[PDB]
């Protein structure tokens, strides 16, 4: 069983140099699919099971369709970014959360006060 790729509102990644530590990995996929449709939540993890891999959360499922098909094997980090729609990176986002905290506030990223 294997119905081609198919969109899922999110894509998957598994071809990033194994020497980066976030801060750029996402800043590099954000300035790439943002035009493919609309990036609004790229997530990466430095876990051993979650190497450079990472998924893209698009505002619309038609955006991942491009970030995944459009480039589909583009040049990135000296490696081919074989984009593969995620099997729902939502549960996978809390899965590699690196803790899995219940959390009850996932919407706007506004701070309650500018601390030091």
């Amino acid at each position: 069983a294997v119905p081609e790729t198919r969109p899922n509102h999110t894509i998957y990644i598994n071809n990033l140099n194994e020497k980066i530590k976030k801060d750029e990995l996402k800043k590099s996929l954000y300035a790439i699919f943002s035009q493919f449709g609309q990036i609004l939540d790229i997530l990466v993890s430095r876990s051993l099971k979650m190497r450079g891999q990472a998924f893209v959360i698009f505002k619309e499922v038609s955006s991942a369709t491009n970030a995944l098909r459009s480039m589909q094997g583009f040049p990135f980090y000296d490696k081919p970014m074989r984009i593969q729609y995620a099997k729902t990176d939502s549960d996978i986002i809390a899965k590699m959360k690196g803790t899995f905290v219940e959390r009850d506030r996932k919407r706007e990223k506004r701070k309650p006060k500018s601390q030091e």
